[PDB]
């Protein structure tokens, strides 16, 4: 919070300036990202805001996305709906009914009756089964190529920062593309992912059931496995391997290997997408942390 509440007061006279009728009685900051805010408004909307950023076209992307899965999706889990847009390159705010429940979470997940927790496994593989399930040719625009992307990235690298990197830096990531290059695990099926699916996304209601799910903000049409890479995970903001093991038993015709082999690919890269995030936004912390978390793994057996 700040002395002037200046935050709140500008967004607040934002969303009054652009969206004519409407009228915010309270707002407060209910989360923020790498270069977003969200807010909480009249106790009832969401509105996710960004300034100018790095990565323009995002949240038409993502409205987009939502459109499509309003329209397309049968389900009773809840998803954003945007009922107010305003996007331009200085700043894109989108706003929705907030969707109500708990965020499910290791502690939360610890409580549950076994049967609990094998109805909330059933019920993620059964929404990704359907959204996965969904022809995607409406929105075939929302493309997203990992592996493509990733040597785009190595690029990048070259052309900027890597001379200055040290030998155990070069060593890592000259490690991870190799990996890259023999790995098999993009050629599989192609499908509309929700892509970052992870437990800060997932909503419950009273009965422990999945009720929504929310930030659809890097969604696209990529490989099947990629919205298992988190429900794999097993750090202390994850549930476990086992979670995710027993989602895809459930979800089921998905080579299970290679969808670890997936996820572990992607955390073997996550310190250099660190990397790539500060070169790309100019933001040198970034640039740190990852070179950081290089060294951390490389010395951890
Ligand atoms: C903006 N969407 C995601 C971002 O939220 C972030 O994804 C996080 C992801 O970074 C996070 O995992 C990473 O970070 C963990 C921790 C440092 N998160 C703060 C340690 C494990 C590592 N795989 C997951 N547990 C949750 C997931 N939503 O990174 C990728 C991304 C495309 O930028
Ligand atoms: N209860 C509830 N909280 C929501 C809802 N939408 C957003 N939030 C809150 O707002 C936070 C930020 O929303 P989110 O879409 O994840 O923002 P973001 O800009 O995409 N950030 P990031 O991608 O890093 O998660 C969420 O973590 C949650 O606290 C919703 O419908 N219900
Ligand atoms: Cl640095
Ligand atoms: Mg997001």
């Amino acid at each position: 919070y700040d002395d002037n509440a200046t935050n709140v007061k500008a967004m607040k006279y934002l969303i009054e300036h652009y969206f004519d009728n409407f009228k915010v009685d309270s707002i407060e900051i209910i989360g923020s990202g790498y270069d977003s805010v969200a807010y909480l408004v009249n106790n009832e909307y969401i509105f996710k805001t960004k300034f100018s950023t790095n990565k323009k076209k995002g949240y038409a992307k993502e409205k987009a996305i939502y459109n499509f899965l309003n329209t397309n999706l049968e389900t009773n889990v809840k998803i954003p709906n945007i009922e107010y847009s305003y996007i331009s390159d200085e700043l894109s705010i989108l706003g929705y009914k907030e969707i109500k429940g708990t965020f499910l979470t290791p502690e939360i997940y610890s409580t549950m009756s076994e049967e609990e927790q094998n109805l909330l496994k059933r019920d993620i593989a059964s929404f990704l089964r359907q959204m996965h399930g969904l022809d995607y040719t409406d929105i075939s625009e929302c493309t997203i190529d990992n592996k493509q992307n990733v040597l785009e990235e190595y690029i990048l690298l070259r052309e900027t920062i890597y001379n200055d990197l040290t030998d155990i830096e070069k060593d890592y990531i000259e490690s991870f593309m190799e990996r890259l290059n023999a790995t098999t695990v993009f050629e599989g099926k192609k499908c509309l992912c929700h892509n970052d699916f992870s437990c800060n996304h997932l909503l419950l209601d009273g009965n422990n059931r999945l009720t929504g799910i929310i930030d659809f903000g890097d969604s696209g049409i990529i490989d099947e496995y990629c919205d298992f890479i988190y429900l794999l995970e097993d750090s202390e903001e994850e549930i476990g391997t086992n979670f995710g093991e027993d989602i895809l038993r459930m979800y089921g015709n998905i080579d299970i290997e290679k969808a670890k082999e997936y996820q572990d690919i992607v955390e073997e890269y996550y310190p250099i997408e660190t990397i790539v995030y500060g070169i790309k936004n100019i933001k040198q912390e970034f640039i740190e942390n990852g070179r950081k978390e290089i060294y951390k793994r490389t010395y951890k057996d």
